[PDB]
């Protein structure tokens, strides 16, 4: 099985977006497919905040459910976010050992 820990981390929009990259699985073309941070960049709330770092796997998002969206949905729903909107992505953290 797969260890770690589920975490709950909410971002203050602030134009510049979450400053934080999204991966996908690509399990799919398009049914579900897992999506987590590629990379978290250095320009944004989450980096900012010193909350969610990389490695994590986006279980849900401003409580929607991305066990079936897609990237580009997943995306979408953030980008679809503005300034003044604080985001609560619960992510996903999983050890290597």
């Amino acid at each position: 099985k797969r260890v770690g820990k589920r975490l709950n981390i909410q971002l203050k929009k602030g134009t510049e977006g979450l400053g934080f990259s999204i991966t996908s699985r690509d399990v799919t073309i398009g049914g579900s497919a897992p999506i987590y941070v590629k990379n978290i960049l250095p320009r944004g709330a989450a980096i900012q905040d010193g909350r969610l770092k990389a490695g994590d796997r986006l279980i849900e998002v401003n409580g929607v459910d991305l066990a079936g969206k897609s990237q580009e949905e997943v995306v979408s729903l953030l980008r679809s976010t503005k300034m003044e909107g604080t985001v609560s992505l619960l992510v996903f953290r999983q050890e290597e050992a």
